[PDB]
């Protein structure tokens, strides 16, 4: 695998052993051969994963996920995906990685695209090897992979409300359940649900994932509720998997807004990854899987593969040259290489926005190609009032950082900044100069 211009797909099955067997072989090769190495995790949760898998090896953790005393000597870095994109577009330097190793490659937040266009140019360019570790690799058609005991699979129809009859099959369960919901919102519902007929429930979401992740081995608990960020390798002490087999898929609409369309059918890649939560301890067979809907290629036309380009249009390869989606994602979009390109201030506006701001890849570039600097919030309360934010059915309102009451009324409208309580508040601090 460890040949240069090489990218080697590893799609063992989930639970074959990719994170905690086979990237150590790779990863103690790698160090015999010297080559200069990165390991990218999804998450901390991951990366905290690995560094159990990979103890006692030369590992510099690139990460909090892990409290690590680092030698100085070592030669493997590891990081968060995110993380190696945010260092590529920061004016950091990032060593030329001989051996680029991807660990769930199927991730499709927009920095997991991204990172998989810039490895795979950088391997297609002859100037490094990759290994991407996933089961389901793009345009995977297979929602039902091997498993390493026998999965009970079962279609029916599954609650996305609360409800008082017709699922007693849900509550009637003795075991553990973890299920897969196609937002926080959605998911609070069926908590409290669960919660009122007597059960444990932790909720699982991006913004919350490592803190709560916790609580799954801390205490006793018969249900998790998650969204689609376990899909990314967190494990589970579960005999079920409940499966919406729903998502919402985020849509740029006439180049102006970005919505949040759906819920509706995910993936098989994310089908499969859902489903292979269960199945992986090979003495307890008869894991179930409830699945409520089909499969489709909803990541045709999603606005992450879009964001992917934009982050990707202001990472430096060589001197105008711009990195490429890896191949079999590439046509996910309909976009110009290059046509994000920002000049040296708009772009650093641009990543401070993200960084920062925590605002979506789309939003901080609508923001950051209009010239505006990063500390400049005007852009939240001038837009049209087909804009407005809505909280609790009126309109939302802020303290701008001048003293003045005013309505919450981007300029650009990414339903993402208000999807959920969580959101709206964080947003509302961004409009009011608060970070
Ligand atoms: C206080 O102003 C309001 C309250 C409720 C509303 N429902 C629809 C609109 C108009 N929209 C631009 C928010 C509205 C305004």
């Amino acid at each position: 695998m460890l040949k240069k211009k090489q990218l080697t797909v590893l799609d063992l099955h989930p639970g074959a052993g990719k994170t905690r067997r086979v990237l150590p072989e790779i990863v103690r090769e790698a160090i015999k051969k010297r080559l200069r190495t990165v390991i990218l995790a999804p998450t901390r949760v991951v990366a905290a994963e690995m560094e159990e898998a990979l103890r006692g090896l030369p590992v510099r953790y690139m990460t909090t996920a892990v409290n690590v005393t680092h030698s100085g000597t070592e030669i493997v870095d590891l990081m968060c995906h995110a993380t190696f994109t945010s260092r590529l577009l920061q004016p950091i330097r990032v060593p030329n990685y001989n051996l680029n190793i991807m660990d769930e490659a199927h991730f499709t937040d927009p920095s997991s695209i991204a990172a998989r266009g810039y490895i795979s140019t950088r391997v297609e360019m002859g100037e490094a090897a990759a290994i991407f570790m996933t089961a389901t690799p793009p345009g995977t058609r297979d929602a039902f992979p091997d498993s390493n005991s026998p999965i009970m699979d079962t279609e029916v129809e599954v609650p996305e409300r609360a409800w008082s009859s017709g699922f007693d099959w849900v509550t009637d369960h003795s075991g553990k359940t973890v299920w897969f919901v196609p937002s926080v919102r959605n998911g609070n519902e069926i908590a409290a649900c669960l919660t009122k007929a007597g059960k444990r429930v932790i909720q699982l979401s991006r913004k919350t994932f490592e803190t709560e992740f916790q609580k799954t081995k801390n205490q006793e608990w018969d249900f998790v509720i998650t969204t689609d960020i376990s899909e990314m390798g967190a494990n589970f002490k579960a005999d079920r998997v409940i499966d919406s087999r729903r998502c919402l898929k985020p849509v740029i609409l006439d180049g102006e807004r970005v919505i949040l369309a759906g819920p509706m059918p995910v993936t098989h890649a994310s089908a499969a990854q859902r489903r292979g939560r269960i199945g992986r301890n090979p003495n307890k067979p008869g894991d179930e899987y409830m699945y409520g809907g089909g499969c489709a290629e909803t990541d045709e036309g999603h606005a992450h593969w879009l964001e992917a380009r934009m982050l990707l249009d202001n990472i430096y390869l060589q001197d105008g040259l711009i990195a490429s989606l890896y191949r079999p994602e590439a046509d996910k979009v309909a976009a110009i290489e290059g046509e994000f390109k920002l000049r040296t201030e708009q772009r650093k506006t641009f990543v401070e926005l993200m960084k920062r701001g925590d605002l979506p890849v789309w939003l901080a570039y609508q923001v950051a190609s209009a010239g505006i600097t990063y500390t400049d919030r005007r852009w939240c309360f001038d837009g049209t009032t087909n804009n407005t934010i809505m909280e609790d059915s009126v309109p939302a309102e802020v303290w701008t950082k001048y003293g003045e009451k005013r309505v919450l009324k981007p300029r650009w409208m990414d339903a993402r900044v208000c999807s959920d309580h969580a959101a709206l508040k964080s947003f509302k601090e961004f409009a009011a100069g608060k970070r």
